[PDB]
Order: structure tokens, then C-alpha cells, then sequence
């Protein structure tokens, strides 16, 4: 699923992610458009042989299983294949995993690198929340 701005907004807030952990909504949004452009569908492959899925980009290393990245965990006790679903549920319980683990947001270094520091709220700016 491609989700609309203001609706990913909209599913992200229903499922408890704004301000989680601090990180107002926005910031979320930010994370998901660079890391995914919106797109549930969203795989990229990583130098390391494992890979990142969904709509928040969410690496096999650590976090799920896809039976192919040799020595990694699975953290969020999912398949990786559980982010790639048109439902977001999977994918907002496992970041709310992982940017509890220490890092906060910066383990997204999408988010670091493109969101961090700017002006987030005109990511959910005129959505009906
Ligand atoms: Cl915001
Ligand atoms: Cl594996
Ligand atoms: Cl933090
Ligand atoms: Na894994």
C-alpha cells in the first residue's frame, strides 16, 4: 500500500505512536517518507546481506526474521514479511521496540540524517488528526 501523508499520519496516531518515546508525530511521518516514500511494500538490501522492510525500513539484523541473515535476531519476534502488510500494526510495534533500545529515533539514520533537527510539524500540517 502507498499510504497518503495525512492518512499514514492518521494510522500512525491511532496506533500510539505520537509521542512515543518524545518523538511527536511528525517526526514519524518524516522517518517513513524518507525511508519508504510511504510504501508498505518498501525492501532495500544492506551491504551486510541483511535486509530492511516496510514502511519504516526495519532491518533483519535485529529486528525480524526473514531466514536469511546469517547470526541476526529477531527482536520484534515477527517474519520480516509481518512489515511489507498493507496494516501497519507490525511495523509500530516493533519501531516502538526499537527506538526504546537506547538511540531513540537516530536508529533510523534516514530520520538522522533528513528529519532530525527540521521542521517536522509540516509533516502532518492540515491533516484532521
Ligand atoms: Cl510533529
Ligand atoms: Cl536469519
Ligand atoms: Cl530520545
Ligand atoms: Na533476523
Amino acid at each position: 500500500k502507498v499510504f497518503g501523508r495525512c492518512e499514514l499520519a492518521a494510522a500512525m496516531k491511532r496506533h500510539g505512536l505520537d509521542n512515543y518515546r518524545g518523538y511527536s508525530l511528525g517526526n514519524w511521518v518524516c522517518a517513513a517518507k524518507f525511508e519508504s516514500n510511504f510504501n508498505t511494500q518498501a525492501t532495500n538490501r544492506n551491504t551486510d546481506g541483511s535486509t530492511d522492510y516496510g514502511i519504516l525500513q526495519i532491518n533483519s539484523r535485529w529486528w525480524c526474521n526473514d531466514g536469511r541473515t546469517p547470526g541476526s535476531r529477531n527482536l520484534c519476534n515477527i517474519p520480516c514479511s509481518a512489515l511489507l502488510s498493507s496494516d501497519i500494526t507490525a511495523s509500530v510495534n516493533c519501531a516502538k521496540k526499537i527506538v526504546s533500545d537506547g538511540n531513540g529515533m537516530n536508529a533510523w539514520v534516514a530520520w538522522r540524517n533528513r528529519c532530525k533537527g527540521t521542521d517536522v510539524q509540516a509533516w502532518i500540517r492540515g491533516c484532521r488528526l
